[PDB]
Formats: structure tokens, sequence, C-alpha cells
DNA sequence: ACAACCTCCTTAGTACATGCAACCATTATCACCGCCAGAGGTAAAATAGTCAACACGCACGGTGTTAGATATTTATCCCTTGCGGTGATAGATT
């Protein structure tokens, strides 16, 4: 994630799932923690707006 | 007084415009050598320091194990092909 320079969550909170299979090293396990670890925080995946 | 005129005198004022390629030498010529400057040298001590000793202490990298990712394999799915049936187009008219 580093890598794939996402050094701010205000984008990782609506980057596409299937959008970040778009750098090596990222595979079927540390894709699969973005689902809860932003959860966790007390937000989400998946929140698109209109001015950030 | 002078005036310019006849002749060949010499003087010397000019010689259109746009562009590209190339490289930068020849001279000889005692600078003497004497003096001494601040001024080169370096010994011994200021402005301060080296790096070896014995300690100190840490980082980094490679060997080992682990992790998980990825590219393969498999198989599923959809979007596409090509033909066909027959579509209301193109555009002439109302």
């Amino acid at each position: 994630l580093k890598a794939e320079a996402i050094h701010y969550i205000g984008d990782l909170v609506q980057r596409t799932e299937v959008e970040l299979l778009k750098t090596p090293n990222l595979g079927k396990k540390s894709l699969t923690e973005i689902k809860d670890v932003l959860a966790s925080r007390g937000l989400s995946l998946g929140m698109r707006l209109e001015n950030w």
C-alpha cells in the first residue's frame, strides 16, 4: 500500500477493491485485511464524496 | 585683369542579396644578475589534534525459517460473432 502510494486513507475510503489489484505483492490476504481495518476506525470502505 | 576653355594630367569614390561549412599557427629579443624583501623555510608552542590503544557498543546483512502471493492450472460465464428475417429508413411527398 506504500508502493501503491495511498499515503491518505481519504482515498483508500473510495478506491474500488478491484482497483487495489493494480500493483503486485498485494494479493488474496492483504486485499482481505482492508475489508474491516477501515470499519474498525468507525468508518467504511466505498464512500465517494462530492467535495474532498 | 581676369575668364574658362583646349588637351590628356592624376586623383579616388563606389562595386546588390540570403545562407552553410572550418581549424586557430608565426616572431625572437643576451634580461642578463645583482640586491633584499618581509618572505621563504622550519623549529618549537599556539589553535588545540591526531588515531592507536583498549575498551566500548551497535548496525547491518546473511543465513535461516516463515509467510503469502502469484501464476499457473482448471472451469465457469458472458459478450460477441455471423447469418438471417424483414426492418420505417432515405427522403419525396403531403
